[PDB]
């Protein structure tokens, strides 16, 4: 049937394997929870990292998640945009689903919450 | 019906936000003109930029295109190839469509016209 | 029919066009033979290269393979992980197939044999 991309993004405080794995895992887990995604219905996944992250391939966390051992995943370098979010891991998970495009739940965590499309910037936060 | 990739590429003269969004929008518009693509039929999109481009994520132009705000898109850095076309933006748009693979209209604009494969289906269907 | 990614990887001894095309073509042919892949059933392909490879886009091997000239493909840079495999080409081939996720045959050649899930761990018996 129809297939849909699911986006997510998250950040780490430091380029360490523990942080990259933990935050990638948490991001994937939230995407799964919000979209009700079963690993057998995942076509494939891509994860990107900004060029300030080198400790580990974030795909390791996907490969270790129980039940996800056959999900095809690979990584890539995000483009280096001047002023772009630093230490950022992004997902493109492709899933078989009947859920319409405008109801798919994309997930933005940690410092990537500023990437939510739903928000306008608050001009005065205090009064 | 089936899912198919549509490829595009374009270039800019300068690493500026207005040029990268303008040429990326024009490339998407041309893809829509030629393939008749409706945003809800797009599974997902990937945009790449050569590493001489840093001013903006080209995906911004997709996110701002009227009706396309729910199309999942993310970017990546293109490889740096010796002699590779400079200042180039490429797209891979994954869509649901019944158009056969050899009729999908891949779009090469600006200096990326040098990338077109110049295939001959008139001959390939025969010999 | 379901869509599924197929993963592959290989390596070259030298960053030359000749070796990159030779080893990418070998990798493609092996994926095709293990999965019985027909080009019209390929949605699209992505190929990544480590940042030590500049001589050619590995996608040239796909564009030049007989009957694959309408398979949409594009490339990206793999992320630079410390101690990541050097001179490595990775593939994500998206295909229409009824084969179960756990029976897809992912192909890892040359020095990328260490990326086989069943070999990646062998070193744990030794150090």
């Amino acid at each position: 049937m129809m297939i849909r991309g699911i986006r997510g993004a998250t950040t780490v405080e430091r380029d360490t394997e523990e942080e990259i794995l933990q935050k990638t895992k948490q991001l994937l887990e939230k995407i799964i929870e919000e979209n009700h995604t079963k690993p057998e219905d995942v076509v494939q996944m891509l994860l990107s990292a900004t060029p300030d992250l080198h400790a580990v391939f974030p795909a390791k966390a996907v490969r270790e998640l129980s039940g996800w051992q056959y999900v095809p995943v690979t990584c890539m370098q995000e483009m280096d945009v001047t002023g772009g979010l630093k230490k950022c891991i992004r997902v493109m998970m492709t899933v078989q689903t009947d859920v319409p495009q405008d109801q798919i739940r994309h997930v933005y965590l940690e410092k990537a919450v500023v990437l939510r499309p739903d928000l306008s910037l608050t001009k005065n936060t205090e009064l």
